[PDB]
């Protein structure tokens, strides 16, 4: 209908239900898996991420959004082979994940060239099946937009433009770096509730992040129990003073899982167990959540 | 015995043969092609390297090198696939091509954790197979030696150290990198004599290219096709010169061929520098001691 599925027909904009936006069943170094497959198991990854999806279903979970692409190791076979064990609703994207250079294939050549490969992606189909991408992922971190990272920012405008479909964002909360995709996004021509900028809630900050959502953009409290950077206790302070100023439009909440002495609590269902239960105890009715976790990609894939 | 070779058992390092010591039957970028399949051709890919290959056995090559590791889509699969349709010597390699940073897989990671995967491919296997690793190769350009980079080639010298295979190395001959290259190594207790700096034939200046060769290290003039780093009559100008100044012993020459720069083949050494070498007063003994015995004592 709108936005496609990983082993499954096409559905509407409005049947992605309670949705979690930013989550990786596994995520890899291509290379380095291609090379030395001997330290991946590939039975292991597939069980780990069965028995998390199924879980978060359970708490009601109907749609996941996995923005897993080229430098995190997407492999649609490993989706829909998930899929078919869980019966989820999978939306794969495209897009390419970098912080400083790309690889020397892209070397000296067109930026539309780079667009066309997430074309291919969301029109052709993903590594040779039919699996369509519905997003586009792009990235920024400590270095932040270089001549190389502000390419990909640029081919996935185009993309957004050629196909409509929306821009999740990796970026680092500290640097500035989540306005600048915005402002180089919104001066492409991407309509500013077409982007989700993420990795802000791992920031106390509060100014940086209305900024962004006063112009038009998704906010990305989306790393709930990576508590090295900022711990479950400060993220869930921080989303309800955000709820409660108002910015619940714009609220898009999510772990950033990948399927320990440190990485405490964090889980796909973690947001369960601790955040809502959190937000209901400080007043905020399941018409507040419902916004977050159902309107809100309701209308990002709109 | 001594040198494992791909769909083959190992040989000893007196069996070289005149040997390419650097050429690579396939490279690409995994993140790409594991990503795009439809981008590629795994058949024409293989027919080009097939004609390629036999066309450089047909000139008398018993060895090729391929320098193919991580960042570059190094793939036995396809190398045997290609060794089963030739009979030729193929000697696969293990280690990390990158300019900058390295995968984020290897983040607050112990650089002898790399190394450890080095000496995996080196004494395990490959790939999941048993086809070993007879070298290291590490790379280093215009960036320099990043602190990444810096891991990367004090790793080869923990495997070098470990299995005494040797290491190729890919620099940048404007920027001083592969003297850098060669100072961390032997600083690192790395034989001098096991290590070639290569891609140094892309330059004019023979004193920089002397200065590494006489601190015991093995010069790659290794980039014979490729124009747009020189010309093929200013590599010939410049290979003569170092062996009227007694450099033979530790010269080696190869295309970097990848199945403007038009000639550009893995057989463009035999139609144009050895034919152009000798006609100007080099013996049938120097050129195989470039060919035969510089390979035979950099992997002995
Ligand atoms: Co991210
Ligand atoms: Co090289
Ligand atoms: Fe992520
Ligand atoms: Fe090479």
């Amino acid at each position: 209908m709108r936005i496609p599925l990983v082993g499954k027909d096409s559905i509407e904009s409005k049947d992605i239900g309670f949705t979690l936006i930013h989550e990786h069943l596994r995520a890899f170094s291509e290379a380095v898996r291609q090379q030395w497959p001997h330290l991946y198991n590939e039975d292991e990854e597939f069980r780990n991420a069965v028995n998390e999806v199924k879980r978060a279903m359970q708490f009601g979970v109907k749609t996941i959004v996995d923005p897993t692409v080229m430098g995190l190791g997407r492999d649609i076979r490993f989706m829909e082979k998930v899929v078919k064990a869980t019966g989820i609703n999978l939306v794969a994207g495209t897009g390419i994940w970098i912080y400083i250079d790309l690889p020397f294939y892209f070397l000296n050549r067109s930026i539309d060239e780079i667009a066309d490969l997430f074309i291919h992606d969301i029109k052709e189909g993903i590594q040779g099946t039919l699996n369509k991408a519905g997003f586009v992922k792009i990235a920024a971190d400590e270095p932040g937009i270089t001549k190389d990272v502000e390419k990909v920012i640029r081919a996935a405008a185009i993309a957004n433009k050629e196909t409509k479909v929306p821009i999740i964002t990796h970026s680092n909360a500290h640097n500035n770096t989540g306005l600048e995709q915005q402002r180089i996004l919104t001066e492409e021509g991407v309509d500013p509730g077409k982007i989700l900028i993420g990795h802000l809630g791992d920031t106390d900050n509060i100014d940086y992040i209305k900024k962004i959502a006063d112009k038009g953009s998704f906010i990305g409290l989306d790393r709930y129990g990576l508590d090295m950077f900022l711990p479950v206790d400060k993220r869930n302070e921080t989303t309800l003073r955000l709820i409660k100023d108002g910015y619940s439009d714009k609220i898009m909440i999510s772990h950033d899982y990948c399927c320990p002495k440190l990485a405490p609590r964090w889980s796909i269902t973690l947001i369960f167990e601790d955040t809502i239960p959190f937000l209901k105890r400080n007043g905020v009715n399941e018409e507040v959540i419902a916004t977050i976790f159902k309107e809100n990609p309701k209308k990002f894939f709109s």
